[PDB]
């Protein structure tokens, strides 16, 4: 049939090394934990060369098992992967654990990519039941989000930096950055030496980020878009304008909302737990300019946030407060 | 600015290797066989990762010595780039010499792909100025191809077999075969035990062989076009639907003619000696499943075969007459 396929594209990052455009995302409801594995499975098996995930998803145990066994059955080699992972705030001030306890979920020597997952520092709190001994989102008795009181969220990333420039130290192929918003992507080429390679953020029609973009062109830095469909529920689907589109290049849903970000150069992790969904969607609409500036529009009118959680609150682009349901 | 440019389009081989969709032609005039060495550098510079070459162009050297510059400034590693090189008939039956005389000249440890060049076997006809001190097309008296009487085609696919296989052995990434008819593939296949990777032919809208392609998507081949701008001159731009269709996607003649291949799956190795034209034409026009059907319609219309020289002859799809100026 019809080519390139999703699964087909790679675009450079800055340090020269190839991402596969389209990604398999794995921040699964903590409920289905398990079921990550088949995923990955099930979307390497389709073509997928790239997945992402992180420290704080709880999932990097079952996509280690994942690729154990398509490597083990001779299906894939490790080479052929682009695997990323992510620095939780808890872990802000220490890189290199939450590497080694990520490599070590994973079954892994390296990481392709290993990103600061928020421009943010928590507090360790202790409890059993949490991620390597730890409260993920620690909130007080107000229910208020505990930050480090004097942390700094950029020597999360000097600390990768280290890491990355190591010549004795082969853990990771690249560095970046994920919730950064301009002025805090300006702090840091002030500040630090190694540009990220990209900066993963929420973008889809319903917020085309149209400023980070360019931004992030103009000092050589993909975009990253996560939640592409809007998150639960896959909201993005029942945009009028994308099922229009969709059936005009002879795509599903899914297709456009993925061809949407690869069109315009970004790299783009859709997530799903349905092995059929994962295989089937992996076609290009090659949009036009045209069709791009709609969708941008659209945008532009209705803007949706979805990833709002109230840890986010205290940085400018965030509210905290979730998702303006009204422009749905 | 829109994306994927055709430098960042992959295609996977049936030995699961991936092979990029644009890659540069080599078959350069001998009156410039030097300015390969620029072309080279250009084409890389630009974002082509795949070189394509062959024992018989004399061009070898100098896209070796275009890779070792790159290699040294640090523009390139080795493992980013895809070479491919071909054994001639004159070599029929010593591929271990062709790929040994290849390496030195390209001054590589290893070659992606490894090609028979031709279903063809040539005598060994000495001439000091000759390609290894040998004939590249030997001629009789009467005009007519020296060919090796008792030599069989296929023994040249068997020596590449058995390279390819040596575990201790890692000169080569892969094997294919160009200029095949489906007889001689079907042959191969009976007879033979690796299953080429590539065919590389002649074809493009004035030449679609769509049956070929048909035969290879079926048993696991994947085409590589050849002369896709019809060769000298580039006649193929000329073509008004090629004007018109690269008019819509606001691309140029030569990225029409070039995403009409890969939109099929096809790889495509245009030729040009010319820097800017180069890096330029990187763009992709995703044409539409009927745009193809028009395009393919236009050459089974008014089919033009471009490489069809004497030797070529006894092969039941070649004339030896070259091309049909009437259907221009
Ligand atoms: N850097 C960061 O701070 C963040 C990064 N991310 C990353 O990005 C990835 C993608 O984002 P995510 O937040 O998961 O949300 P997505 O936009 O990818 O949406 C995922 C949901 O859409 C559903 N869905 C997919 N296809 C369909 C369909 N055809 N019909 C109906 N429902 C469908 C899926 O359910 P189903 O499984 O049944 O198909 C899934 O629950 C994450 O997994 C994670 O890796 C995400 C959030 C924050
Ligand atoms: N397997 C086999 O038996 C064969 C394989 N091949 C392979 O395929 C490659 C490509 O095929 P090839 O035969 O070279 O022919 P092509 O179809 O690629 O055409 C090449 C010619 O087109 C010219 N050209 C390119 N762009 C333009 C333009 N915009 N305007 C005008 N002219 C233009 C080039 O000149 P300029 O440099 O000035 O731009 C060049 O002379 C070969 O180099 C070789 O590697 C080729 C023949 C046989």
């Amino acid at each position: 049939m019809l080519h390139p396929k999703t699964t087909e594209i790679y675009f450079s990052l800055n340090n020269g090394v190839r991402i596969p455009a389209l990604g398999l995302g794995t921040a699964n409801p903590h409920e289905k934990l398990a079921e990550t594995k088949q995923a990955v499975k099930a979307a390497i098996k389709a073509g997928y060369r790239h997945i992402d995930t992180a420290w704080a998803y709880e999932t990097e145990p079952f996509v280690g098992e994942a690729i154990k066994e398509l490597l083990e059955d001779g299906s894939i080699k490790r080479e052929d992967l682009f695997i990323t992972t992510k620095v939780w705030p808890v872990l802000w001030d220490e890189v290199d654990r939450s590497l080694n306890e990520s490599l070590k979920a994973l079954g892994l020597e390296y990481v392709d990519l290993l990103l600061q997952h928020w421009p943010l520092c928590f507090e360790k709190i202790k409890d059993p039941k949490g991620i390597s001994g730890l409260v993920k989102t620690p909130v007080d008795d107000s229910g208020k989000t505990m930050y480090a009181a004097d942390g700094d969220y950029l020597e999360t990333y000097k600390q990768l930096e280290k890491i990355y420039l190591d010549p004795n130290d082969h853990r990771v192929r690249a560095i970046g950055v994920s919730n950064f918003s301009i002025e805090y992507l300006e702090r840091l080429i002030k500040e630090c030496r190694v540009k990220p390679t990209v900066n993963q953020v929420e973008t889809h029609p319903h917020l085309p980020q149209m400023e980070l973009r360019k931004f992030c062109f103009m000092h050589d830095i993909l975009l990253t878009a996560y939640s592409p469909l809007g998150s639960h529920g896959a909201p993005n689907l029942k945009i009028p304008l994308v099922k229009k589109l969709a059936e005009k290049y002879n795509v599903t849903g899914n297709d456009l909302l993925i061809s949407y970000h690869i069109r315009q150069g970004t790299i783009v992790i859709p997530r799903s737990l349905n092995p059929v969904r994962i295989s089937s969607s992996i076609e290009f609409a090659s949009l036009t300019k045209d069709e791009l500036q709609e969708l941008n529009d659209f945008g532009e009118k209705y803007p949706v946030r979805f990833i709002d959680e109230p840890f986010a609150a205290i940085l400018p682009e965030f509210t905290g407060n979730g998702p303006n349901l009204d422009n749905l």
